[PDB]
C-alpha cells in the first residue's frame, strides 16, 4: 500500500505560495490527481522525470512558472517542493 508524504519543506513552500497570492486550488487539484492515481496526468501538466541531483523525483507544472516536485513509487507518493523554477532549482 502506497503512503502519502508531505516533506517539511513542502509545507513551508505551500505557505509561501499562499502568501504570494497563488491560485491554491490549482495545486490542490493536481495533488488530488496524484493521490487518486491518475495515469497518465493530462498533457497540460508537462509531467516528467528529473535528472542529476533530482533523480528519482518528478516535476509537474501547476502554471508555467509554478512547479510541483514529487516522488511517486509503488510504496510512496511524497510531495517534495513547490514554487517557482528559480526558487526550486536556481
Amino acid at each position: 500500500q502506497r503512503d502519502i508524504e508531505y516533506s517539511g519543506q513542502f509545507s513551508k513552500d505551500v505557505k509561501l505560495a499562499q502568501k504570494r497570492h497563488k491560485d491554491m486550488n490549482k495545486l490542490k487539484y493536481l495533488m488530488t490527481l496524484l493521490i487518486n492515481n491518475t495515469l497518465p496526468l493530462p498533457a497540460v501538466y508537462k509531467d516528467h522525470p528529473l535528472q542529476s541531483s533530482w533523480k528519482g523525483y518528478r516535476d509537474a507544472h501547476v502554471e508555467p512558472d509554478w512547479i510541483l516536485i514529487y516522488k511517486l513509487t509503488d510504496k510512496l507518493l511524497r510531495f517534495e517542493r513547490t514554487g517557482t523554477q528559480a526558487a526550486l532549482f536556481g
